[PDB]
């Protein structure tokens, strides 16, 4: 069925994991074929599964990407969530934190059907030497 | 015009200090007239400023509310965003605290046209002595 609330915070922190150590195969086997991925929100959204895919393999690819759950994923009870975390990557040739939150949205099948990633350089932080 | 990311990040700060010391007169100052809120998400919407002042009317009254921001707003280029936050409250007649996310889209007119909290009772927390 439809996750429940309990099992949508076990998804998208997961979910965090798997992006922590950039398998974008595991990644994209939680998403649906046909999901939409805005990231960062605002932008226009990248549909189905091989944009998806390519999104993270370019995002995630090249680069050294950590992320964490810096706090508990909010869980709604149709299925949907949010969470805080923390992005680490190299921003412009220099180390920096980005403050993010996704909200989830997912199918019957435990998959994301829909993925919004809140975040602007307004929650940059570059760490200085 | 449309609410920069850095203005975004001040709105949604500032309506926690709203909601904390219960101004409900300035909090529905904040929406736009024809706004709809979603809270929990999941859960049917209400409408217009008149439903919406009803429902913080209740929500806030009576009871003794506090809200804190508990991280920075994330803030996105095209008027949204999205906050962590703790609410304080008697539940089942016990004090106690409930982890929410708060996401919201603004209009041109830097008003909140969209409200939507995520939090379920996976995020309810009864605090002891
Ligand atoms: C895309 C990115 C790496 C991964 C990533 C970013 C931002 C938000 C994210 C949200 C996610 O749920 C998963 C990955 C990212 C970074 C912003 C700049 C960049 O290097
Ligand atoms: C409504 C409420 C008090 C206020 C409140 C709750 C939940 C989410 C909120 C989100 C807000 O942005 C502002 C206020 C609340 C509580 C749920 C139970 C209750 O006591």
């Amino acid at each position: 069925n439809l996750p429940t609330a309990q099992e949508v915070q076990g998804l998208m922190a997961r979910y965090i994991e798997l992006v922590d150590v950039g398998d974008i195969e595991a990644i994209v086997q939680m998403y649906a074929d046909d999901a939409t991925v805005e990231n960062p929100f605002g932008q226009p959204p990248i549909h189905g599964r091989e944009q998806i895919a390519a999104f993270y393999r370019q995002g995630l690819g090249g680069g050294k990407v950590r992320a964490s759950l810096t706090g508990p994923v909010r869980a709604s009870h149709n299925g949907s969530g949010a969470m805080p975390c923390r992005v680490e990557m190299v921003w412009n040739g220099q180390p920096s934190a980005l403050d993010v939150i996704d909200v989830m949205r997912f199918d019957e099948h435990g998959r994301i059907q829909t993925m919004q990633a809140y975040w602007s350089e307004v929650n940059l932080s570059v760490r200085e030497p």
